[PDB]
């Protein structure tokens, strides 16, 4: 399998990490991990926490082994209703799309 074709590294990456905004109170980091395994090999997850109630701040992150696995997770998990509440998904190096156009010249 392709995961064996190169050695591991400690370094974190914002293109191999996806951002997920609009999370429900029932969402957790272990949920995001196991849910995003459908796109590709998940390595790590992050959900920032509130300083008074300790709950998540309504957004999270999922990190893949490679950028091509993250770019596909953004294709299959965006505008979807996790627990009946719509999530927005993109690269953790970006926020939202600024330009658009046709599929060919």
């Amino acid at each position: 399998g392709s995961s064996g074709s190169s050695g591991p590294i400690s370094e974190r990456n914002q293109d191999a990490t996806v951002y997920v905004g609009g999370l429900d109170e029932k969402v957790s980091e272990p949920l995001l991990w196991e849910l995003f395994l459908q796109a590709g090999p998940v390595v790590n997850t992050h959900m920032p926490k509130d300083r008074v109630t300790g709950q998540h701040q309504g957004y999270g992150f999922v990190e893949f082994l490679s950028e091509e696995d993250a770019d596909y997770a953004i294709k299959i998990m965006d505008m979807i209703k996790l627990y009946g509440k719509p999530i927005r998904v993109n690269k953790a190096s970006a926020h939202n799309k600024n330009l658009s156009g046709p599929s060919s010249g």
